[PDB]
Parts: C-alpha cells; structure tokens; sequence
C-alpha cells in the first residue's frame, strides 16, 4: 500500500504526532510550539531566521518568546498552523503530501469553522487526494482490541469521554471538560512562589513543565499524606536548575496533581475527573451499564501520573453500587494509544471506501465534512 | 412416521413453541418479539445486522427498540411475522419445511381474513404439503385426557371458554375476554409509580414483566389480606434490578393479579374471570350442567399464579347451588397443555384423512379453510 | 370571607405562584430557587446571610450556586422546601398562615409518600385549620368555563393529559410525559456550541433560558424553513449577553422547541405532544370521542410559543378522520390557567364542605389525604 | 269525556306508548331504559342526578351503565318500573293520574303474580279509580276493523298468535313464542365480529340495533341471494359510526332477519314464524279454517323489515292446500296497531259497565283481576 501510505498526523494540544499507517509507533514527536526573536542582532551574516518551529525553538529558547497556536484544542493562528505543517511534511518526514491521503483527529464538540479552514488549508495549498477527521477517544478504543467500554482521554487542552456500546454511540452522553495539563502547569508556578521561587517567563514555563512530570504523583489518601509531611520530612526531593542552582519540594509534589480530583483549587465550577466517568456512566440505558463498568480505558498524557489508576478505583467503588465490579484497564503504552489506534483504522481493508474524495470538494463546496465522516 | 414429521409450531400472543409429533415437549421456546437498532455506529466491520429474533434481542435489549408482531391474537405487522417463522424452521428446529405437514392454532372468533394470509405465506413462501387450524382450547382439552369439560384458556393476548359435551361443542356458548399478561403488566407499571420507581421504555417494560412472574400471588381474601398487610410488615420481599440496585414490593405483590376478578381496576366494561366460567355453563342444556360443574381445565401462562384454583372453586361455589360438587383440575404441567395436546391430535390415525392437500388449494382458490377444519 | 381568605399557593417545578381566592392574577410571582455562597468573605460586618431565596439569588448570581429543591416534581430536598414555603407566607405575602385555609396542587401519578409529607409540614410547623390537594389540570378546565373536552398541561418538570366527560373523570387515560421546559434548555445549551459559544454553569443556564425564551418559535413546516434558512440570512437575530458580548443564531432558533413534537432529538423513546394528546382521546368512549376532538385546551408556559397552535391543529387533522372537525383554544391568559382555576373553586359555596378538617389528622393521621380529595 | 279521558299507557318489552283515548296516535314514545354513572365525579354542583330514564339517558350513554326493566314480558325490577311509570305520568304526559281510568296491556300466558303486582302499585301508590287488563292481540284487531282473523304480533319480548272466530276467542289454539327483536340484535352483534367489527358494551348494543334497523331486509330467495351476493358486490351499503369510523355490511345485511324463519341459527329448539302461523290455523275447527286463512293480520316492530310479507305469503301458499287463497294484511301504520286498538276500545260506550272499581279491590283483596277481564 506504499501508494497511499496514510501519512498519519497527529495534532495534540500539546504536541504533534504524525507517521505512516502500519507502523506501531510515531516516526516524530516534537512540541507544537512557534518562536521569534526578541532582540537586535549585531552580528551580520550569521544566518538569523525570523521564527523556529519545534525543537529548535526549544534549545535556543533564551532570546525568544514562544507561542502556542492551539488553546484549548481551538485553533486561534492560522499563519503559525501552516508554518507546522509544513515543518512535519518536509523537514521531518521528508515526504511529498500529495499521494498520501492524510487522516486528521479532532475533539469533540469543536466549532464547524474549524474543520471546514482544515479542509480549505489541505485541498488548496497542499494537493492532498483524500482526507478524514476522526474523533481522538474512538481511535483510542480501536488500540485497546475492545469493543465496549467507556473511554477517557485528558491531553493538554481537553478531556472527554464517549461510551459506546457493541459499536454503537451514545452522542447524548458525550460530556467535555477544559481541565488538562496547562491548568496543572499554571497551578504549579502559582504555588510554587510560597518557597521564593519566581518563574514567570516563558522559558521559565518550560522549567517548571520538566519539574512537574519528573517528581510528582498522586496520592492514594490526601489528608493522611499530609500530616506524614508535616510530621516527618522523607517526602523531600531536590532538582537542579538548567543554569546548577538546587531547589527542593515538599508536599507541592501531590498537591498539584490533586487539582484533577478537586478543581475547585483553581476556583473553577465543574466536577473532578472521577465524577465526571461516573455522570456519563448514568446518562446511558440501564441494560448496558453493567458492561461499562467493568470496561473502563484511560489515555492521554495526563493519566501517567502514578497511582492515578488506584486512586481512581477507589473514588468509583465508593460511587457505584456494591455488587458490581469495577477494572481499570491502563496499558503501559497509553501514551500513544491515540496514535496506534489510528493507524489501525487506516490500514483496514473495509475502511477504504469512506474516504473523502479530491472531486467531490471541488464540486460541492467546503461543507461536506460535516455531514461525512459520521 | 418421519416422513410427515408434523411440525407441531404454536405462535401464542406472546410466546413461540415449536416441535415435533409425538414428543412430550416442545423443543424451542423463546420470546416472539423483533428489535432493530435505533442508534448510529461508529465501529466498522462489527458485521451490525439490521433486525435481531427472539433471545438475541433479549440479550441486546439495551440499545434496541422492541416491536411485538401480534397484539390480541390478530397479526398486524406481517413483515414481521416472515421474519419469525422463518427463524424457527431454519435456526431453531434446523428442518426443511417442504415434507412435513404443518398444524397451526387460532383463536376463535379470529377475523376470517387471518387464516386467508396464513394459508397464502405457507402455500407459497414454503411449499407445505398440507395444513390445518385446530381451536386451542379443543387441544387443551386432548391433553386433559377426558373429553368433558368446559376449559379455560389463558394466554397474553386472549381468554376464551368452550364447553363440549360428549365430543358435541356448544359453539353458543363459546365467549371471548380481551383480559391477560399485557394488561396486568401495563397495571404493574402504573402502580409501581406511587412508591417512587419509574418504568417507561420497553426495555424496562421486560424488567417489570420478570418481577411480576415471580414475586406476585393471588389472595384468598381480598379485603383481610389489606388489613393484615397495613398492620404488619411481613409481607414484603426484596428484588435487585440488573444493576445493583434494590426495590421492595409490599401490597402490590397481590394487588395486580386481583385485576383478573375485578376488571374494574381497569376500567374497563366485563365481567371477572369467575363470572365468566359460571355464564358460559348457564348457557348450555340444564341436562348436561351437572357433568360440567365437576369438569373444568385450566389452561395457559396467566392461570399458573400460585393460589389461584383455590380461590377460583370458592368463587363458583358461592354461585352454583349447593347441591352441586365443584372440582377444579389445574395438572402441574398446565403451562403447556395446548401444545402437548396438538402432538396426541396429529399422532392419530384417524386424523390422517382431514388434512387439506395442497391440490384443493391450487384448484379452489384460499377459502376452503373457512368450510373445512370444522 | 376574609376570615377565610383561602391562600391559593401553586409551587410549579419553576416557579411558585401565591395569592387570596377571589382575585384574578396571582400576587406574587418568583422563582422556586435557593442559593449559597461559595467563596470566602473578608468584608467585615457585612451582613452575609447563608442563604436567599427567590429573586434575591438571582440578583447576586454570580457568586452562587443555585439549586432547584424541586425535580420532575417531586421533592428532593425537604430542608429547601420549607426554606421556599417560608418566604412565600410571610417575606411576601406578609400575612399568617394559621387562619387561612391553604389550598395546593399536584401532578397525577405522584408518589404517596408526597402528600403525606406535604400534610405533615403544614400541620406541625405551620398550624392550618385545613388543606386541599387538586389535580392541575382539573383546575385549569375551571379557568376555561367548560365542563368538557380534553386539557393538555406542560409547565417545567412535566406534561399531563385528563379528559372528562360532563364532570366525570376518566382516570384510566390519563397519560404522563416526563418533557418540559428544562428538558428544552439542556438541549438549546447542548446545540449552541456549535458556533462557538460555551455555556457551563448554573448563572449561564439562566443567561441561556432568557435567550430561548425571547427569541424562539416553532415552525409550520419543519423541511421547508430549513431550506428557506440555508439560503437566505433573513432568519437572524442578534441578542446582547450581560458584558456587553453579542450573539447570533440562526436555525437554532426553531430547532430547539421541535423537541417537543420529535423526542427522538434527546434521545428518549417517547410519542410526541400531538400523538399522545390523540392516543389519550382514542383510550376514551366511542359515543364521547366527537365532543373531545371539538374541546381542546391548552396550559402551561412551555404552550406560549408562538405558532404552537396552528401546528397542533395540522398534525391532529392528519391523524384524526376527515369529518371530525378539530378546533384549539388557546386563550391569552393561558400562562396562568391554573392559579385561574384554583380561586375559583376555593371560592365556591359547595365546596366549603369538602375541607381536611385539623381534628381529623389527629384522629386519623396524615393519610387521610390519601382516600379524601377523591 | 276529559272527565275519564283513559289515559291509555302501552309499556312493550322495549318502548312505553301512552296518551289519551280517542286520539289516532300516541302522544309519547321513548325507551323503556333507566341509566346510573358508574364513575366518580369531580365537578362540585354540577346538579348530578342518581338516575336517569328514558330519552335522557339515550342522551348521555358513554357514562352510564343502561339496564332493561323488562325482559320477556316479565317483570324483573320493580323499583325501576315504579321509576319509569312516575316519569311518563308527571313528566311527559303532565297529568294527574287519579281522575283518570287506566288501561293496559299484557302478553298472553304470563305468570299471574304480574297483574296482583300492577294492580297493588296501581291503587296504593297512585289512587286511580280504576283499571283493566286487556291481551294485546286482541287490541291489534281491533285497529284492523275486521272481526274475522288470526293476528299476528311480535314486539321486543315476545311472539305470539290468537286466532277468533265472529267474536269467539279460542283460547286452546293460542301458542307463543320467544323470539323477538333482542335476539336478532344479540346475533347480529355476534356475527358482525367475521369483519373485524367488535361492539361490546352497552352503549355499543344501541348503535348496533340501528345499523339493524336502517338497513336490513328480508330476502325472497335465501340461497339464490347467497349466490349473487358471491359472485357481484352491488349489494353493500356504507355506515358512518359515532367518532367519524365507516363500516361495510354484506351479506349480513339479509342473514339478520332470517333468523325468524331458520330459528336453529341461534341454537334454539323451535318453529319458524310461517309454521308458527300455519300450526294455529291447524289447531282450529274444519268449518272456520277457510275464513282464518284469507285475513290475516301483521303487527308489531319486527314484522316491519321490508319484504316480509312477500315471503311469508310464498311460505304459507307452499304449505296451505293449492284450492284456498291467502292474504296477508299489512296496513302502513301497523307499528302502532296495538296503541290504536286499546283507544277505540276505551271510547266504546258499551265498555264503560267493565271498568274494575276501587270500591271491589278494598273490599275483595288483589286477585279479582284474574277472574275480571276475561
Ligand atoms: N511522565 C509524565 N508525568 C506527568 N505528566 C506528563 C508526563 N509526560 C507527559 N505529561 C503531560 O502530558 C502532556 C502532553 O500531552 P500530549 O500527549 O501532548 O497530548 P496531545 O498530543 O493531545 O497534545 C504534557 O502537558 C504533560 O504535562
Ligand atoms: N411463573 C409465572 N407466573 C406468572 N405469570 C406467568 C408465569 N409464567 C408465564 N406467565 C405469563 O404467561 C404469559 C405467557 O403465555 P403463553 O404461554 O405465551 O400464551 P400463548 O402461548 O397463548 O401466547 C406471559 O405473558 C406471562 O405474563
Ligand atoms: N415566552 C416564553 N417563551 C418560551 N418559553 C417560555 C415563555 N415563558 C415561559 N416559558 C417556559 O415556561 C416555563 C415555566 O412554566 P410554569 O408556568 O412555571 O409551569 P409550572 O407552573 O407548572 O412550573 C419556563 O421553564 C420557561 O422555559
Ligand atoms: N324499521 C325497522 N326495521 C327493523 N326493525 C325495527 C324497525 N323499527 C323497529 N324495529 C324493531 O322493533 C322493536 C320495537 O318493538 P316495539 O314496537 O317497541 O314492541 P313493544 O311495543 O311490544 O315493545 C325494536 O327492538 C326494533 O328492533
Ligand atoms: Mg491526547
Ligand atoms: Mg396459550
Ligand atoms: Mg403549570
Ligand atoms: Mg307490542
């Protein structure tokens, strides 16, 4: 199938996924981030470019400002979004996108304006023969090999769920909610100033991103934990700065990732990630609930914090009745299940008369993408 | 006798049984009901077929909605009825309906245009050597063992007496009640209400039919039963719904079979079960009442409540003159009475010569079936 | 009468609607929410109450958590409740509700345990000489002057139908529908993220029922004002939010009130309002059927839509024979029909004998309720 | 004579005819019917009567449950016959019956505790100055104008026939006959149910005898109709029911009213209305026989189908010797024979010595009315 070779990209909140369909893991992951000079050169002929894509930017991200050109999985700069594009489609893959068809993800509940300017961007400046938008929790359940089951799915802007039953949706469930990791990122630079560190660039933001996902867990009893730190102090571990200076952190190492459970910290009117599988869970038929219960798949970077998985199981045993029994279901690499799933769906033999063909945009218009794809 | 085989098949109103001549019981019993899914799939190649038979839609009853092909005896979908006699000769009894003659059961007072279109699919779809409509109350009576009697049957659509002197039916005296299952279930739903439980869906509707059949009885005495139950509390059981969940059920345990003796809880304009046994004997000869008095057959599903033929002989005692002995012969395996009485009636020799070929038909067009059978 | 004065108090499951029998329009008129602080005060002697009831929360709603006490109309909450009763007998009324006999309403198919508690509150903490339960919609037919026809109620929590012929109730078709007005604004919050616009707490949800409230109707003819839509542009109208932000809808504005005749757009197996006003006249008398097409009345806010009635009428004629004529009656005051009613048959001369006298749930209890009121 | 002005009152198993002697039609006609509610009212001061008779409870039907006083000319409820007497006497007639001598009618061959019966109410309850009993045969001859002939009368209860020579009565040659309008209409209910047609209640029992009497007939040839009604469809007629419904009669149209002369259709052992005639005849002298068969005289109701007379005169030609030649008196208004009769009678002046007066009741105790009047 070299001919089609669904070149598969992912876009995340957070980072950018892309590959070829049949493999079982992502050719390129880099961060979805876009920078520009800040000060006046004096050196001439030093081959200065106006902006860095990736992980360029990353490495000589002390003379710039960084922008992110998706917030909450809405995308609000379209000229930054051409520029990534086009980075993963010749700098990275060095590939040519105009015999690929491309297999695109999407968060549910998303403006139509959005997909209707993706499928403009791919059919005019690139020459893509056939494109598809795919919702990212289905995919997800296409890794796991199951076909019942309520599936969670927490990135960096958006976390929803769908359940769905022996292949059929439940669209009236579907619940969404704007709780992800760059809320825990803000949190932790907010609390982290009662210790006197002060990290407020954006170069700083990245430091203080690195510190989070390298030291901190979940803790299986919040208030126990607490007075264990009060008391004693082997809950302490030190991090050394990118310029050698050494900061350490007490009980901000389970306090930041506690938000997800309680987000009133931040102040926000909405339930924690344990309530909000349990509400989809009683918005279905009574006759189908059994089954999800014991059916239950997280994804997404922001579930591998450790012992999420226990403590969830706890929170929803004590919701649900007695009788039935409750398994999680978190595969070590589900950190990529998105992706995975996606690759499976593209190399089915039945899936390769769903595609949306070059002729039939030409001939009635950038709408049809509402109504296609399910 | 293979060669014929009869293929002894019973569609009552809400249940199938099909089988073999000569056999002391039916080989399949299972539900007449047709599902079709009523939401939009997402999974591909899961091999979604469009219309589920019998317990598959049982199993699946979570996202489907049920249809029930016939509604007091009379047929009204007959796409659907294809549908269900097709599932029983090929996936069910896995036999070819072309060598064995068919027996089928009607009740009586039927509009003459139902026998019409069940005479055409059968002569036609199938290609039945010979047929035959026998009366169910007739073939209740075969398996009694007597030929005496006046018989009661009950099913989930109908209720119809007919009393036969010495192998002479009385077709004046034959009467038809529209009271059975359906309606004591619909009753069962509306008065589970004032204790807070609400059942609406049809899948919900198959939850309160389990509940009925297996925690309801009939009382002696209506009124002493009340005051006993408001006084005390140990008249009351627990049943756990499919989810985990649990419900107690105090008067109305027997409370909804009692609509049977009193149709006015309904509302509806007749007479009670009682009252009609005693009409029918009152319109037969004074010189053949006596026989009939010590001779009664109860028949069907609706009759297999526990206490019911005690209450019943109490009932037609305060009646009948106290003279007359009253015996009430309910045998243990009353539920399917019809059925086996159909297996001895096509098992005769001396049947053989009364079945309508399928030359006559060819010939004279699809009434005979209206002059022949008796 | 003043001695008498009856305080004719409705608690809709939106709105609680307070007056004296003999007057024409309900004095007070609020809505049936609670509210309490959620944030942590550092004004000193403020004077921060715990709690407010009615219009106050909704002044200071965005401070707030509001709380409906009332659900599909029966209570959850008991401590609310009298909170809201409260209010009502002396913060607005301002009068003491130990001399005035109250009358209330009900919704038919109510749990027992209801009344029993609406009795013992009003007995205990309060001392009324006596109280009354009414159905609504009988008290609505009251209002409209006539003694016959078929009267449909919608308020917010549920949908009722009861027709009566010349005074005499035909309580076994009597028909209930759990679709109401808030039923109609998940959904328009649910549909309007479509263009962008995301509504989540409880102060939005209010923003969001002034929207739909103001701006929507219901449309002739469903296909053809969709097609006239995506023409032209004509079809809009702009509404300014509380920061000064405007908003824009367009198809929203007619697709949200057709839930009421398609519930299939939430998903629920249910008959729409037009076929289940005729399935209640088809469970009626033959001889009684002509008088009730011909009679029809119509309550309740969720009614006040405009164009409401003409397509009552057209889908009614399609359904019922062609020589039957059918005729609507929708008069302008319908909004408060049934506060209408309840003055007037508390004012009656006849039926100051039918009061729950004081001594009598101290002879009987607070069951009584049950067999009395009819 | 307004002094006597003998208020004459017919009551026939199904109507009551009552006016004033020397009149030439009666001035009140209505049903013999007396109506109850059998549902629970809600409107208070609606001025809800316990009972209603004649054309008022026609009027109301879909509420009540109507009961017959009457049946087979025997009187079974005498509280409803004291009711139905009380209305024709204040309500529709507006007399005072206690100035005026009263006549009425009576089958022959009755149990004699019927007449003590009438005559105790008729002069404790009301105080009339007195009454006579007279055979309603007799009456019909009367009207005729002739002295010669055998009547022939046939109402709702009851056949029967007296033949009378010159003025001679022979009592031994009376017969009777239970076959009158009640069965025809509880036969044609019954076979009404092959069409799909199902008519039940009490209420449905009145618009069936409707449709009976507005299109029904007798046929001249019962096989020779069969055929042709086969083999065409001219013979169909349409009926619109109460609700807006139409229904299609056939062949039912003329197998109603044979049952007069084919009595084993209903099961009963018995003659039919032309052997029935014919036997009387036979039962009388050899020297009056000749005279009997050319007068002979129609009354009654049910003799009024058309064609009646046709077919009865073929039946008695077949049966009565070739030589003697038959005619068969029907004059048009031969519905109200009997009324007519009992008038012209009244105002003989050589009746007046035959009134029973209340002077020999008080004295005699209430059996001189068997051995009075003839
Ligand atoms: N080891 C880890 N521990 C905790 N959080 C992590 C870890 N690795 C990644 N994350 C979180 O996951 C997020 C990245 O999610 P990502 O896979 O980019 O989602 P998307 O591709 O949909 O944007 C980061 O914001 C980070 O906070
Ligand atoms: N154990 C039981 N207790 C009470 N009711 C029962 C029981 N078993 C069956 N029934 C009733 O009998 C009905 C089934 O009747 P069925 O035998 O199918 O009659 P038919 O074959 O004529 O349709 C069901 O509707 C059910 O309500
Ligand atoms: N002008 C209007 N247009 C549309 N809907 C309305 C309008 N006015 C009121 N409503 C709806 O009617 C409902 C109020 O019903 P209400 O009269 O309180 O019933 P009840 O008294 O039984 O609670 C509100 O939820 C609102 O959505
Ligand atoms: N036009 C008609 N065709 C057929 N039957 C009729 C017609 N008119 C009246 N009848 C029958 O005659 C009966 C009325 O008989 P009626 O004169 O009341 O006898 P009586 O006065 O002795 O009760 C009714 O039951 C009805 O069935
Ligand atoms: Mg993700
Ligand atoms: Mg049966
Ligand atoms: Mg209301
Ligand atoms: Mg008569």
């Amino acid at each position: 199938d070299d001919d089609i070779a669904a070149l598969v990209v992912d876009n995340g909140s957070g980072m950018c996924k892309a590959g070829f369909a049949g493999d079982d893991a992502p050719r390129a992951v880099f961060p979805s981030i876009v920078g520009r000079p800040r000060h006046q050169g004096v050196m001439v002929g030093m081959g200065q470019k106006d902006s860095y894509v990736g992980d360029e930017a990353q490495s000589k991200r002390g003379i710039l400002t960084l922008k992110y050109p998706i917030e909450h999985g809405i995308v609000t700069n379209w000229d930054d979004m051409e520029k990534i594009w086009h980075h993963t489609f010749y700098n990275e893959l060095r590939v040519a996108p105009e015999e690929h068809p491309v297999l695109l993800t999407e968060a549910p509940l998303n403006p139509k304006a959005n997909r209707e300017k993706m499928t403009q961007i791919m059919f005019e400046t690139f020459n893509t023969p056939a494109m598809y938008v795919a919702i990212q929790a289905v995919l997800s359940l296409y890794a796991s090999g199951r076909t019942t089951g309520i599936v969670m799915d927490s990135g960096d802007g958006v976390t929803h769920t769908v359940p769905i039953y022996e292949g059929y949706a439940l669209p009236h469930a579907i619940l969404r909610l704007d709780l992800a990791g760059r809320d825990l990122t803000d949190y932790l630079m907010k609390i982290l100033t009662e210790r006197g560190y002060s990290f407020t660039t954006t170069a700083e933001r990245e430091i203080v991103r690195d510190i989070k996902e390298k030291l901190c867990y979940v803790a299986l009893d919040f208030e126990q934990e607490m007075a264990t730190a009060a008391s004693s102090s082997s809950l302490e571990k030190s991090y050394e700065l990118p310029d050698g200076q050494v900061i350490t952190i007490g009980n901000e190492r389970f306090r930041c990732p506690e938000a997800l459970f309680q987000p009133s910290f931040l102040g926000m009117e909405s339930c924690g990630i344990h309530e909000t599988t349990f509400n989809s869970i009683m918005k279905c038929d009574v006759d189908i609930r059994k089954d999800l219960y014991a059916n239950t798949v997280l994804s997404g970077g922001t579930t591998m914090y450790p012992g999420i998985a226990d403590r969830m199981q706890k929170e929803i045993t004590a919701l649900a009745p007695s009788t039935m029994k409750i398994k999680i279901i978190a595969p070590p690499e589900r950190k990529y299940s998105v992706w995975i799933g996606g690759s499976i769906l593209a190399s089915l033999s039945t899936f390769q008369q769903m595609w949306i063909s070059k002729q039939e945009y030409d001939e009635s218009g950038p709408s049809i993408v509402h109504r296609k794809c399910f």
